[PDB]
C-alpha cells in the first residue's frame, strides 16, 4: 500500500455511507494510521466502533465551531503521533431550509454565516491548528466540494457559494503551505448515496454513464494524501465520472 | 444613449477615485437616472455633493451589515421610482490585519465571518431586497470581484475567499431570477489607485498597463443595458488580460 | 452610437440568418462604416447586396486557405481605409460527416486538418495579415466560438478541437498585440436559428429560460470592438443566456 | 503493486530523461507489463535498450504521421496481448522556428499544420486505433499537456493552440468511449529539463520547486489504474501548484 508510514486525520466520519468513511478505508487499505472527530457527543459511540474497525482508538471531539476544541485536537492527537502526515476535511453544514427551492427567498443571513464558517472557514481554521504538526514531513490536506462552486445548481443554493470559498481556501492554502511541505487539494465528488432524480440526471448524462461511488473518492483521496501526488497541489479533481466537462446532453 | 431613462442604485461611492464612481458617470453618460446608497453618515454630505454633480438627488444610508437599513432603502427608493433597472454591488471589507502577510497566521473567524458577511452575502441580500421593484423589468445587477476568487495571489488572504463565494453569488443570483427577467453579472476588476502591484501587472498584463475606472465603468454600462441581454452568470474580466497571461519573467 | 469612427471588416456574413449580419447590423446601428469578405464566387452577389444594404460597397474575396488571398484583401482594404479598427472573424468549417455521431468513428485525419487549419489557423493568420492596419489604432479583434472548446458535447466533434485552438490564439494574439494598441477577444454564443431539440434543451436549461438572438451576439460583438471595452483582451466572453453556467438542471 | 498485470502501451519514450520515460517506470514499479513505440528507425536501439530494463520486449515503429503505421501497431501487438488496459499519449511536435518570439511573426500555416496533427490529432488517433483492444476492459487513456493550452505565454506559442485541441480531445474521447469502459485524462505538466523558465516556476509556485518526471509518472499510474475509475475527462495539473498562483512579484 502507497500510504504505509503515513499517519492521517480524518474528519466528517459519520456512517459508513459517508464519503469521510470511503477515504478511511481506501487510506487503511493503503497502509496509513487514523484518527477520526466527531462533532456532537451522540455520534460518539458510533464513531468509535467505525475506528475500531479501522485499527484505530484515536478519536476525539471537534466542533469547528470552536477555536478551542480545533486546538485541543492536536494537542491531544499529538500525544500520540510525532507528526501528521494527512488532514481530510470531510466537513460541511447549511441549515436545511436554505438548502431548497428558490435561491434568493431561502437565502439568511444567518444560514450565510454559518454555512460559510463551518463549511469553508474550517478548512484553514484546521490547517492553521494542524501547521506545527504537520509542516517539514511532505504531509498532505485534502477537502471536499461539489460542483455548486463553480456551477449554479438546484437546491445547493447557499452552500454553493460556501463550496466556492472553500475551494478558494484551498488554492490560498497550498500556495501558504507549499513552502513548508504541506499540499493541499480538493475533490469535487459527484452525487452520491428529488435526490433521486439526481442521481438518475447524473447517471444519464455523465462520460462513465453512472454515479461514482465513496471508494471511488476514497481511492482519489488515498492517492492526494500519499507522496505518489507530491507534484499536486491547490488543485480541485473532479471525480463526478466526467459529469462536469460535459455539456449539451439531450 | 443606450441607458436612455434607465434607473439604477449604485452602492459603494466613496470618492472620485471609487470604482463605483467610474460606473456611475459611465452610467449617466449613456442616460441613466441614478441613486446611490452611503455606509456611514460621515459620508452622507460628500456622496450627495457626487451625486449632485451626476444630477442625482437620491442618496440614501445603507450599512450592509443591516437587514433592516437594505430593505429600507428600497422602501425609500420605491417613493420615487416605479421599478429599478440597474443594480450595482461595489462594496467589499476585511479587517486590514488580514490582509498582509501569510494567510494562515493573518486569518480569524471574526475576520473570515466579516469577510464574506460584508463582501459576499451583501449581494444576494441586495438582490433579494430590490427584487420586487426590478423583477418584470428586463433589469440587471453588476457586482465587483476580484482575481484573489480563482487565484492564490499574495495578500489577498481571506478576501479571496469571499470573492469566491461573491462569484458563486452571481451565478446562483442569475440562475435565480433569469425566468422573472433579471440578469446578474459580475466584473473581475484589475487593481486600480501597492505601488509595486500594480508596476506588476502593467509590467505582465497583454496591454502593458493597468486598467481605469472609466474601463470598468463602461463595462458595467454595457452589463446594465439590454445590449447585453443575452448575458447573465458571467464573470468579466477587466484586467488588460493579465488573469490570461502566465510565465512571464 | 459608439462606434462612430470605427472602420470594421468582418468576416463570415453568407446571410441575413448568419452571426456576422447580428455583428454588421449592430455595429452599423452604432455608427462603424463596414467591409466584407466572401469565400466563394457563388456568394458575391448576396454579399454585394448585403453590404450595400449596410451602406457598405467594400466587399473582397477571401478564402482563408490562401496566404495571397488573406493578405490581397488587407492591400486593397488599405486603397480605401488609413486604417483598420475593426476586425470580425465569423468562420469556420469542416466536412459534414465528421460534425455528427461517434466522435472518433468520425473523425479523420483530413477532416481534423481542414477543420483547424479553416476554423483556428485563420485567426491568427487574418491578425497576421491585417497587422500593418491594426497596430497604433486602439483596435479590436472578435473571433466567435462554441461552448464545444471547453466541454465534450454531441456532435460537435472535431469542431470541439478546432473552437478550443481558436479560443488559444485569441488568448496568444491578445498577448502578442495587446501593446500595440490591439485587443482581441472571443464571443462563446449559443445556439442560434437533433437541432430543433439542442435549442429546446438550452432554453429549458439556461438562466433565462430562452434562447440568444445573433442581435445578442452582434450586440456584445459591438461593444468588444468599441473602446467601451478598452480595459478588455483576450476574454471569452459567453453570449449563450447563462447556459454554461449552470449544472444538474433535471 | 496497483496496476498488477496491467498491459500499458507508452508512446514518447525517446531517453530517461523523457516524461513518458518517469510513466514507464511509475507504472512497472506498481506492476504493469509494458509495451513501447519509437518514432524513427534511428532510435530503435535505444528504445528497445529502456524497455527491456523495464522487463519489456515489445516495441513497434509508430509516426503519428501515418494512419498505417499507428493501425499496424494495434495490430502487431494483438498478436501478443489480448487487449490492451493502457494507452499513454507523451508525444508533441511543432518546428522550433514557431517556439520562440513573437506570436504572429513566428506562426505559419505549415508549422500550425504540423503542430496540430503530431500534437492533437494524434491522441483521437491513437485512441481510435486503440479502441478495439480498449474496450470492455475498465482501461485508460492518458495524454500529456501544458499550461499553453489554456494561457498566453511567451514562446510556446502555435504548440499553445495545439494543446488546446488536446485537451478539447481528451474530453471527446472521454465522452465518447466512456460508455464502453474506457477512461481518457490529462496532465498537464510543469516544465521539466528554458533555464529562466524552470528559475521563474521554482520560484513562483507554492512547493517552491519545478516537478519531476517521478511525479508526472506517479499521477499517470494512478490515472491509468482503477483507483481513478470515478475520473474521466480531466486536465489534472502536476506543476506544482503554480497555475493557480498569481500576482506574485
Amino acid at each position: 500500500g502507497f500510504l504505509q508510514g503515513k499517519k492521517i486525520l480524518i474528519t466528517g466520519m459519520i456512517s459508513e455511507r459517508s464519503i469521510a468513511y470511503g477515504i478511511a478505508k481506501a487510506c487503511r487499505e493503503q497502509g496509513a494510521e487514523l484518527a477520526f472527530t466527531y462533532v456532537v457527543d451522540k455520534l460518539e459511540e458510533r464513531v468509535r466502533k467505525m475506528a475500531a474497525e479501522l485499527d484505530s482508538e484515536l478519536v476525539f471531539r471537534c466542533d469547528v465551531a470552536s477555536d478551542d476544541e480545533i486546538n485541543q485536537v492536536f494537542a491531544d492527537l499529538g500525544k500520540h503521533w510525532d507528526g501528521l502526515d494527512g488532514l481530510v476535511h470531510s466537513i460541511g453544514f447549511a441549515p436545511k431550509e436554505a438548502l431548497s427551492g428558490d435561491f434568493l427567498d431561502s437565502i439568511s443571513r444567518e444560514a450565510f454565516n454559518t454555512a460559510h464558517e463551518i463549511s469553508a472557514y474550517s478548512l484553514p481554521a484546521l490547517a492553521k491548528a494542524a501547521r506545527p504538526m504537520m509542516r517539514g514531513r511532505n504531509s498532505a490536506i485534502v477537502a471536499l466540494s461539489y460542483l455548486g462552486a463553480v456551477r449554479a445548481i438546484p437546491n445547493y443554493n447557499v452552500m454553493g457559494m460556501a463550496k466556492a470559498s472553500l475551494e478558494a481556501g484551498i488554492r490560498f492554502t497550498a500556495a501558504c503551505l507549499g513552502k513548508e511541505g504541506i499540499r493541499c487539494n480538493g475533490i469535487s465528488a459527484g452525487p452520491i448515496k428529488d435526490f433521486g432524480k439526481l442521481l438518475g440526471h447524473v447517471a444519464a448524462h455523465n462520460p462513465l454513464r453512472r454515479n461514482v461511488t465513496i471508494e471511488e473518492v476514497g481511492n482519489t483521496a488515498a492517492f492526494l494524501l500519499s507522496d505518489l501526488s507530491s507534484g499536486i497541489t491547490g488543485e480541485i479533481t473532479y471525480v463526478d465520472g466526467g459529469y462536469s466537462i460535459n455539456a449539451l446532453s439531450t
